[PDB]
């Protein structure tokens, strides 16, 4: 699933789904991230 947080690095958005679900595993493109479950 992705995330409204406007993300602006791709290693921003790992940190990011790890606290969005539980793990870093993502990336930030189109201003969402972009976390696989």
């Amino acid at each position: 699933v992705f995330i409204n947080a406007k993300c602006r690095g791709s290693p921003e958005c790992l940190p990011k789904c790890k606290e969005a679900i539980g793990k870093a595993a993502g990336k930030c493109m189109n201003g969402k991230c972009k976390c696989y479950p």
